[PDB]
């Protein structure tokens, strides 16, 4: 958790600032064997050196990011969940509450799906 220090305090919105620690110390908690890193200014996990999630911040919502293939296998409920999504990431706007259900389906297929993955992304 000490490795997103700088990160959090970066953030000066206090409320944002709060939404994003709840998530990355939920993360953190429900999947201990994750690894969290700030790579790139990025906080992420990392499983047995493989990209498993992130998480960004920008003025009007936080960025979800699974990788194309996360988005990919839970677009309807991205979508029945309310938050707008590209190809690669998803959005959540500080007004709307994060889906930890959710959050939980896409870790948890990230995980398997990568089992022994040889590189850091999903081509």
């Amino acid at each position: 958790m000490e490795v997103f220090a700088e990160y959090l305090a970066e953030i000066e919105n206090p409320d944002h600032r709060a939404r994003t620690q709840e998530v990355l110390t939920w993360v953190a908690e429900t999947f201990p064997d994750l690894k969290p890193e700030i790579k790139w200014n990025t906080p992420m996990f990392t499983n047995n050196g493989t990209f498993i999630i992130g998480f960004s911040i920008a003025k009007q919502h936080m960025s979800v990011s699974p990788e194309v293939a996360g988005i990919e296998r839970f677009e309807a409920d991205i979508k029945e969940a309310g938050y707008s999504h590209t190809k690669g990431i998803f959005r959540i706007t500080w007004a709307k509450s994060v889906d930890y259900d959710l959050l939980a389906k896409i870790i948890k297929f990230n995980i398997q799906d990568k089992a022994n993955y040889t590189s850091f992304w999903r081509v």
